């Protein structure tokens, strides 16, 4: 008829395919032509006599349009013609039925020449296999928002219906072209068939545990409860794939796990070429420095290793090296200052962990009758020879005494832990003094163990002294070493895994089964969700598994997991908002007068300044986008969508905590504007702050070691005379040894990389994601925004003054700052928790 010009642009398997891509008159696009892609349109506008949009006639791709639109790198262009019936209607979306044997990655569909109408856009980006290898016909949408009531009516059957689809039926091992999100238990962790078998976290008030993306495995012979290894599904577009293998970060990974790790293992192990020892300092140095030498045989099959070529430097055929962690610009700080190991609790890898103490001397809120009486032992006299005049009284209600408190979260898990073969650990309390020139100082460092019945007095406490001269600084140094096992525990575990990637998928499987592609509320939040669904995926396959990479590089080991469950009962979500968060630990007062409507007790605490201003340019955003589609806390309540992603966020994803007070609600504004922000904060930066300065930091072993293994040298016996006289070796001694090391220096190297591509927090995979001119003004003002706060973390860090922003490291804080590039940045703030 008036026949609708249509354009598809698609992208072939191969120019993604990590495996096609490394290789394990002329027309290719010549291929997906003549009966290979049908298409329907469906009306928006236009009804059969059951009420529902007419679908029109299925037309197969005509051309390969050789020239570029604009189109994408990689991207092929094509044009489909169909008809118009007139009485047909205005289409809102289409179905694509692929007949080839090879799936492709659909990206786009433009519409023209519908006559009176203008282009109707499609943002496609999913990947569309063979039909016979799904349900029933892909559907996609135009670009335009609704809400559910909104939704116009021949395109309900079609919106609603959809969903049916993305939830599946909770039955069913899952393949890999399947695009079925829903919940299953982490009973996947262990493998008992073999000797090695995990808790069941999740389903449960003992093991308490965010659900997460149901696979559908076969079950275990000895507990039919867990399911069997094997590869991990990931509903199909929650694997982003790429053009250029080195941001194939997860094929990085699996092949550290697969490849790189064994022949270490070998190198130590087989013939000990290498030791499994350092001896002095200049040994952990001399590997970013000279490097390890391990033999040409070794070095030669990581060399060729087609994902691990960024991560390091396998040539000199002879040496293994690489990188300089950030912590060298000065090598002797780090590893050493006190006025470092300080501005590190504020500033480094895990810089939300910290109190402020308003009692002395500091309590437990364990149980006494399970742990006994745990009350620090630490006293006024010992804090007060180094707090400079100031009495603890004063310093309490001057709010200069702060605190960094692993006792309750250890002592629990430190009978088993060190019955563990290679640990002898504490449970560490350190104390911390605000300066005058506002930098923060440790004035005593505590370290308790339970000690035989362990209900009683089990703990065994010590208390270790700040010292410049002699041995005692030895004895510091291990005390500030063993605080760092249990913070380095802690942050990998509950800081980094529970509160960004496993508190995530619950919310990301939600949005998927409740909220359709034309939500408001799934455009917001999406982009915040990109490749989480899949590093957890890996994570829980090579990562988070029974003797895998996390357990055998941190302290808790085989209770790693299990130790982020019992920290997971005391997770509130309201509290994940940054001033809800600091208000909460003493380190922000509620003021009006004041800037982010609080008062920083440490002024210059550069986490809370990043925070704070990323917090309200992202509130600020949710704000004004939702407010330009709920008019009023009526249209939070009757939205019908938004409800149900709501009430199974809670009560399926987060379902061990459902009937906690404090989930909110979706009855006002205000309730899904800051629920929503917390989400976006979560998932944006503050992944960014516990994620990007790891290999940053803990690149030095020295400066952040994982494991402790032997306890503090008892005087008057042969290790503590070895203390006195080679104090590097009595440190090397009591940290993570050289295969643990290398383990872990490198997977936190890849973690702590960005992708080539990556989109960073204002920015979207396309421009046109929604058709409100609106809703893309207030995204650039938010684009504009966080320009501006990038200028300011640039000048704080210029600023001389604002000492805990460098140290003696002299390392900008940077990892407040949105913009970064490929890799190794301490920069940068994804969309989403992408590694
Ligand atoms: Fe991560």
């Amino acid at each position: 008829g008036q026949k609708i010009k249509g354009t598809v642009v698609l992208m072939p398997k191969n120019v993604l395919d990590f495996n096609a891509i490394t290789s394990i008159v002329i027309d290719t696009a010549t291929s997906f032509l003549g009966r290979n892609i049908s298409m329907q349109l469906i009306s928006a506008t236009q009804t059969d006599g059951s009420g529902n949009g007419k679908v029109g006639k299925e037309v197969y791709l005509e051309k390969h349009l050789p020239t570029l639109p604009t189109l994408g790198a990689r991207q092929d262009a094509f044009s489909i013609f169909f008809e118009w019936d007139a009485s047909f209607g205005i289409p809102g979306a289409f179905y694509i039925k692929n007949f080839m044997t090879d799936e492709f990655f659909l990206v786009s569909v433009k519409l023209e020449d519908i006559p009176n109408h203008g282009t109707i856009e499609f943002v496609c980006n999913s990947w569309v296999y063979n039909f016979r290898s799904y349900k029933k016909n892909r559907i996609f949408f135009v670009n335009d928002t609704y809400l559910p009531s909104a939704t116009p009516a021949p395109l309900l059957k079609y919106r609603k219906e959809e969903f049916e689809v993305l939830r599946g039926d909770g039955t069913g091992k899952r393949k890999d072209f399947d695009r079925i999100y829903d919940y299953d238990v982490y009973n996947d962790l262990g493998n008992p068939d073999g000797g090695d078998p995990r808790p069941i976290l999740g389903g449960c008030s003992i093991y308490p545990y965010p659900l997460r993306v149901r696979t559908g495995r076969e079950r275990t012979r000895t507990d039919p409860n867990s399911e069997k290894p094997g590869e991990v599904y990931v509903p199909r577009d929650e694997n982003f794939g790429h053009l250029k293998s080195s941001d194939f970060l997860t094929y990085g990974i699996k092949s550290l796990s697969h490849d790189v790790i064994p022949l270490f293992k070998s190198a130590i192990f087989q013939l000990r070429v290498t030791s499994s020892e350092f001896e002095s300092f200049e040994d952990v140095r001399s590997l970013y420095e000279g490097g390890i030498k391990l033999p040409t045989d070794i070095l030669s099959q990581i060399s060729p290793l087609p994902a691990l070529k960024e991560i390091f430097r396998t040539d000199g055929e002879n040496v293994l090296q690489f990188p300089p962690p950030h912590v060298a610009k000065v090598s002797k700080s780090g590893v050493m200052t006190d006025e470092e190991f300080a501005r590190e609790v504020i500033a480094g890898v895990n810089p939300n962990v910290i109190r402020r103490l308003q009692e002395f001397p500091p309590k437990s809120t364990l149980d006494p009758t399970l742990y006994g009486d745990q009350t620090s032992t630490i006293t006024k006299e010992q804090l007060e020879i180094n707090m400079g005049g100031v009495t603890v009284e004063e310093a309490l209600s001057t709010q200069r005494l702060f605190i960094l408190d692993y006792q309750d979260a250890f002592i629990p898990y430190l009978t088993r832990i060190n019955s563990l073969p290679t640990a002898k650990a504490y449970a560490t309390r350190t104390i911390l003094f605000l300066k005058d020139d506002g930098t923060l100082k440790p004035l005593a460092i505590e370290l308790s163990k339970p000690h035989p019945d362990g209900d009683n007095l089990g703990p065994e406490s010590i208390v270790v002294l700040p010292a410049t001269e002699g041995v005692d600084s030895t004895i510091w140094l291990l005390a500030k070493a063993h605080v760092i096992v249990n913070d380095s525990g802690y942050h990998q575990l509950v800081s980094h895994w529970l509160n960004t990637h496993a508190v995530m998928e619950p919310f990301a499987i939600a949005t998927n089964r409740h909220l359709s592609v034309l939500h408001p509320i799934y455009k917001l939040l999406y982009p915040h969700y990109r490749d989480t669904i899949n590093i957890n995926g890996l994570a829980r396959q090579s990562l988070i598994n029974a003797d895998g990479i996390i357990e055998k590089s941190f302290l808790p080991g085989k209770y790693s997991i299990e130790m982020s469950s019992s920290v997971y009962k005391n997770w509130v979500f309201t509290h994940q908002a940054l001033p809800a968060d600091l208000v909460k630990r003493g380190l922000a007062i509620e003021d009006p007068s004041a800037p982010h409507g609080l008062r920083l007790v440490i002024e210059d605490y550069p986490y809370a300044v990043d925070g704070l201003e990323i917090w309200d340019a992202i509130k600020t955003w949710v704000h004004e986008y939702v407010s330009l589609y709920y008019p009023t806390d009526a249209a939070v309540q009757q939205d019908t969508e938004l409800q149900a992603w709501w009430k199974e966020a809670v009560e399926k994803g987060h379902g061990d905590l459902k009937e906690k007070p404090w989930w909110p609600k979706k009855q006002t504004t205000e309730d899904l504007i800051q629920s929503c922000s917390i989400i976006v904060w979560t998932a944006s930066a503050l992944h960014a702050a516990v994620n990007f300065g790891q290999y940053p930091y803990g690149g030095l072993i020295l400066n952040r070691p994982t494991l402790a293994r032997r306890f503090i040298p008892a005087e008057g016996t042969p290790e503590y005379d070895e203390m006195v006289k080679n104090p590097q070796k009595a440190y090397l001694r009591t940290i993570t040894p050289k295969f643990e090391t290398l383990i872990d220096l490198s997977v936190i190297e890849i973690l702590s990389r960005h992708a080539s591509d990556e989109i960073y927090l204002g920015e979207r995979e396309t421009p046109n994601w929604t058709t409100d001119k609106k809703a893309l003004e207030a995204f650039k003002r938010f684009g504009s925004k966080l320009t501006g706060i990038e200028g300011k973390i640039n000048a704080r860090n210029s600023d001389p003054s604002l000492r805990n922003r460098t140290g003696p490291v002299q390392l900008p804080y940077t990892l407040l700052h949105r913009s970064s590039e490929e890799g190794l940045t301490f920069k940068g703030i994804p969309n989403s928790i992408s590694i």
